Order: structure tokens, then C-alpha cells, then sequence
């Protein structure tokens, strides 16, 4: 077994998908989770305008709408959350929301919380880089979505998928803090295929990420499909893989071995 | 196997321990983790004055001091963080700090962030209960500790142990959000026993938790040690155990089975 094969098996990625089958698999999973938990009635998700939250949101909304219909229980609701830091793509978020047409939309401006946090750090003499403040924002979004879910008998949806999970390209306990992952197993192009079949405007799924990573989503996706990619791209992916292992495990106990 | 036996096996608890051996196991684990990671030089931990953070802190400090001595690398530092909400257990925290004598101590007041988060929620019409605000504070504390770690090449210590893990008595991605768990495997009295051997003032290891849970630590600890306890305490523990499973796993994918 190569490392590539091992990654593929861990992340559950298929070389190809049937998009409609994957939509159905997802929606049925989200419905089963809701039904299993007596007190859970809502899903909560930050809608940013990016591909991942657009897709997860549409699927979650579909799950809610079907369950609501099956049960005749109107308490079943999808809660879209806008989470701008101050004056935010505002256009992209608005296209996502028209595509999803959520039962409810709330706007939580995270800027007072983030600013309060940074102020308290800088006062204690802790310098905060732009990267660091980015991670604070992602975590504050987590706090926001959990506060909403805590008050509205909800679960928080995450947008993690295989193309981000392989590179560890999320904030630990930030956008990586969620209850349920509807997109886990899909690569980036597979996510686009689902959006296309759901009827999304091509703007929602047609990069700063790739430059930051040093590798394209095309290479990442090809890798996860078992294809051969360049040596550089391969080494780059493996580096991110080994680096991000702590993000793919629970907090390290004296019994854990993955890190050694 | 009973459920009790299965809980014990998962949480790694011994029916009895040698405290000094357990101190050494922990410190050696903490040192190994630091040595493994080239860029990591600091441990970061919120010092509240409670038993758990006092013990984890002392052990993390010891790991830093020994490693610093072995390597002669002065970049190795333990960073104690005071995290009051406004104007605070102030006496207890001070005794913990004197007992630990940390390389550095920072104070981050979380009130501006927390208040900014709550005000933003209330402005979107979301009511926040005291319980909810409690979870917001725990999560803001997580944010603070990670921000410090992110600037100081550090890893955040968590204070989770078997007597909290069994009852799910932490906030998910709050005080549960951490990199490394030095106390994982110990029950509550076993933690006290380590503190005693380390020389701690008896005030540091001598309530609201037990009333909130409906079961005592004595019962909890006895359970984890394979002892028989009353039926009511037993059913109470199992209730918390089943409820808290989502806290003990990674976010739910379509492949996970534990929740079904
Ligand atoms: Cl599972």
C-alpha cells in the first residue's frame, strides 16, 4: 500500500461519483441524524458564498424540507448564518442564499468579538499576525454557530471535505469545529458536480488557496482519485498530509501513536 | 464485557496507580512531544486555580524545565494564562501560580470578546441563556490560548481526564479544545494523589459539579476503578456517557457508526 492509497482509504474518496446518488446519500444521512436525536430540530451553517458552504447548505436545507414534510413537524428548520467581520464576497454570499433559499437567515457580525479578543491579546503584549487573526475569526464563527445551535436545538454543519482534509486547510476548532460533515468523502471537482446537478449558477462554483498551498485543486483532486501527478505536487500534498495529522485526530493522549 | 468495563478500557483508567510513576510518565510524554516537533518550543495553559489545571500546569512546567536543561535551549518555556471574565476564583489562581512558578504569566481578559459576541447574537434576536454564555466563555478561552500558542510557537495543554471525559463535562471545542492531554487516564482522586506527591498545598485539591451531574466524584472514581456503585449513580453515569459520545469522536461523517 502506497501513501496515496492509504490517504484515499482514510478519506473515503471514490474515483468518480454519480452526482444524484451522492446528493441522495447525503440528504438521507442528514435526515437520519436528525431523526435519531429527539431534541434536535435544526441545522445551523455559516453561508460565506464559497463552493463548500453553498453545497452543504443546499443539502442540509433539502434534508430539513423533506423531513419536515414526512413528519409534519414545523419545528424542523435550516438556519443560514451570515458571519461578516465588519463590512465584508458579499455578492457571493447573496447568490448562495438565493440558491439555497433558507428557512431562516441570521446575521452575526463577529467584529466586536474578534476585536475584543485581539485587543485583550495586544494589551498583554501578544503580537497577532494576519494569519493568527484569521484563525481567531474562524473560531469566533464557530462560537457563533454553536451559540445559535445551543439556543435553537440545532446541530452545526461543517464543510470539511477530502480536498481540504488532505491538506489540513482549515482552522482546528474553527471551521474544523462542527457536529456533522455532509461533504466528507468528496473532492473539490466532485463538489462542483453536485452543485451543477442541483442547478447552481456557475458563478457559485467557478485561487488564493492554491498559491497558499503550492499545489492546485486539480492536482489534489487527481491525487485523491488515484491518478499520477507530478513529483513536486505529490511531495507538496504529502507534506501537508503529515503536517495536518493532529487536525485529523482527537487531542493527543499518552496512548496515541500517530504523532510519533 | 459490561459497559463499565468498556468505559474503563476506552478511558485507560487503572484501578490503582503509583503516583510518582504517573508524574514521570506524563512529564516524559510531554517532553517527547516537544522534542518531536522542531518548531514547537512552548506549552500554553489557562491557570484557573482548579485541581486539573494546577496539576497539568505543574507537569507541563516540569517537562519544559527538564527539556530546557537537557538541550540548553532557552526558547523552551511554559506560559501560564490567566483568563478572567471582567473582575473574577482569584485567590485559588494565585496559589496555583505560586505552586507552579511558571516561566511566564499572561492575563487576557475575555470580557470584551464575550460581550461583543453576546451583543452581536442578541442583535440578531437570538436569546442567550446563562448556560449558553458559559459555553461561549469556555470557547473564548480556547481562542485566547490558541492565539498565544500561534504567536509563541506553542501547543495548548488540555485538562481533560477520565472523570470528566466519562460524563462529557467539558465544552466541545471549548475546554475540550486542546493539543495534548497530560491527565488523560487519571480519575479525580488519582489527580489529587499526583498533586500531593508534587507537594501541593491541600487547598489546591480541596461541590457544584456533583450537583450539576447528579452523581459524586467518589462514585465516578469508584466506577472507573471497576468498583460497584448504586444503581442510581450507575444509570446517571451511563446517561452522561451515552449523551457525551459526540464529544469523544471526531465530527460525524457518513461512514461513522457510533451515533446510530
Ligand atoms: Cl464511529
Amino acid at each position: 500500500m502506497t501513501l496515496q492509497e492509504e490517504i484515499i482509504r482514510q478519506l473515503g474518496v471514490k474515483a468518480s461519483i454519480d452526482p444524484q446518488e451522492e446528493i441522495r446519500k447525503t440528504v438521507d444521512f442528514l435526515k437520519a441524524y436528525l431523526r435519531k436525536h429527539s431534541f434536535l430540530k435544526t441545522y445551523v451553517l455559516g453561508i460565506s458564498g464559497g463552493q463548500d458552504s453553498t453545497l452543504a447548505g443546499k443539502l442540509a436545507q433539502m434534508a430539513i424540507a423533506e423531513l419536515r414534510e414526512e413528519t409534519s413537524d414545523q419545528a424542523y428548520q435550516f438556519i443560514a448564518v451570515r458571519l461578516p467581520y465588519g463590512v465584508q464576497d458579499e455578492a457571493d454570499a447573496q447568490k448562495a442564499l438565493a440558491f439555497i433559499a433558507p428557512d431562516q437567515t441570521l446575521t452575526i457580525n463577529i467584529k466586536a468579538a474578534v476585536d475584543g479578543q485581539v485587543e485583550a491579546l495586544q494589551a498583554a503584549g501578544v503580537e497577532i499576525s494576519d494569519f493568527n487573526k484569521g484563525n481567531i475569526k474562524a473560531r469566533q464563527r464557530m462560537i457563533s454557530q454553536y451559540a445559535i445551535a445551543g439556543q435553537m436545538a440545532g446541530a452545526v454543519i461543517g464543510t470539511d471535505h477530502a480536498a481540504e482534509n488532505i491538506t489540513g486547510f482549515f482552522t482546528k476548532f474553527g471551521d474544523g469545529g462542527a457536529d456533522i460533515l455532509p461533504l466528507f468523502r468528496l473532492n473539490k471537482r466532485q463538489g462542483k458536480a453536485l452543485l451543477k446537478v442541483l442547478g447552481a449558477d456557475a458563478a457559485l462554483y467557478e485561487l488564493a488557496d492554491e498559491v497558499a498551498l503550492g499545489v492546485t485543486y486539480q492536482d489534489i483532486d487527481d491525487y485523491l482519485e488515484g491518478k499520477l501527478i507530478s513529483k513536486v505536487a505529490q511531495a507538496t500534498i504529502e507534506k501537508w498530509w503529515h503536517k495536518g495529522q493532529h487536525k485529523r485526530h482527537l487531542p493527543i493522549t499518552i496512548f496515541a501513536d500517530f504523532w510519533k
